[PDB]
């Protein structure tokens, strides 16, 4: 199992999963370490955890990187994501990944630790709110997402990667009842979410996926009492 | 105006970036925007509109020169400075101000603790990290030591005067930075014009008080 590229995350798809995808897609091996939470206390203050004692981490070839929009960026710029492309043109692409990192894919993670981070916390008042936010980000970046092909043109680029995780991730949090829903507020999201897990080159990928999101003790019972909610008249 | 960086009259997602645009050699509006992807910070340069707090550090840290002469990894290494500064400090320190709020019925005697507790705690392994003397970018202030001065000052508004003893003892070297950062005399203006208020909070001084009110200093 002993590759040159390696990336660290624990088994769940919160903060890695585009990043995963980014390195399967370019089908570079890898190896994919998946680091159980009770095994955690003991990688912080060692090589695994980095200079912050957090994940993921990945080591490209001797050169060890932190920080899943650092991660991101890097792999960008050694992939060749931003060969013949002015500051501009990279700045939107990564806002792209800033956004569904920042307003997405940890807050869904916030929103499923809400309970045990807001003790008291009013869910039916609470959710509404965030997850309208959370919504809302998205539908303006629906706005510039393609009809067809990449935020990379004719290629995927991280963009595309981390805009098919934040669909995943909504999609994983409301259930499979609310797809049509989804798919008329955030058509061309979804879309490219579909194309990318037709990909061939990320088979295993899939094959493979990580069951939840975060490691919550039991995300299953959070996300019923998510569900509960009437959160698809928030979509409509 | 060739340059303009758009934000609300607050210090939240921005002000590190004021403080980028200050230190370089270079005129730019600072646009304020009262109170009241359609979503801000933003920035206009030379006809180029760039969004999201952090994509418009990296394009300001590509056009200011900051990268030139360093390698990928050595990028990455100051990308993460600014991404754990902003997005593990400044906005979970916003999130405190807003958390009754966006959490409406929350306990915060219980709450807050816990999410003070591990925004210190982040601080704390980037404290190991950072220079006794100059700057992450090495003889000049690179785009991880804007946001990292200001992920300082951050905490320190949030606490008060009184705990500054105890931090200066938790986070010397990262305290000292923001303390240079503060004497460039490129960056008086921006200290001179400083927004008051960390969020866009209604009544943030109302806020401050309950949220002072609480064990705070403990966690340090
Ligand atoms: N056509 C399906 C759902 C289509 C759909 O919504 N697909 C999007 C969700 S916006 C998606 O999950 N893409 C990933 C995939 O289906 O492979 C149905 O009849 O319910
Ligand atoms: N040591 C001074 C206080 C200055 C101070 O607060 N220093 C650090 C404490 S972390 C700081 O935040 N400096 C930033 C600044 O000068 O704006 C005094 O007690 O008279």
């Amino acid at each position: 199992m002993n590759e040159p590229i390696i990336l660290r995350y624990f088994p769940v798809l919160g903060r890695a999963q585009a990043l995963r995808h980014a390195l399967a897609d370019a089908e570079l091996a890898f190896r994919d370490l998946r680091i159980p939470l009770e095994q955690w206390s003991q990688h912080k203050d060692s090589d695994a955890g980095g200079p912050y004692g957090s994940l993921p981490t990945l080591r490209w070839h001797g050169v060890e990187v932190a920080e899943t929009i650092a991660i991101a960026s890097f792999l960008a710029r050694s992939l060749g994501h931003y060969e013949g492309r002015d500051n501009g043109e990279i700045a939107r692409l990564e806002a792209v990944v800033s956004l569904c990192y920042t307003e997405v894919s940890l807050q869904i993670a916030q929103l499923l630790w809400l309970d045990l981070f807001n003790p008291g916390v009013d869910l039916a008042a609470a959710v509404p709110l965030q997850f309208g936010r959370l919504v809302a980000r998205l539908t303006r970046l629906e706005a510039h997402t393609p009809e067809a092909g990449w935020f990379g043109g004719e290629r995927p680029v991280m963009a595309d990667y981390f805009a098919a995780e934040a669909i995943e991730a909504l999609r994983y949090l409301l259930g499979r009842e609310h797809d049509d829903a989804l798919r008329t507020r955030l058509p061309h999201l979804c879309a490219l979410a579909r194309r990318m897990a037709q990909r061939p080159a990320l088979a295993q990928a899939w094959s493979t996926r990580p069951q939840t999101f975060t490691a919550h003790p039991d995300e299953a019972a959070m996300l019923e009492r998510l569900r509960a909610l009437p959160l698809a008249a928030t979509i409509g």
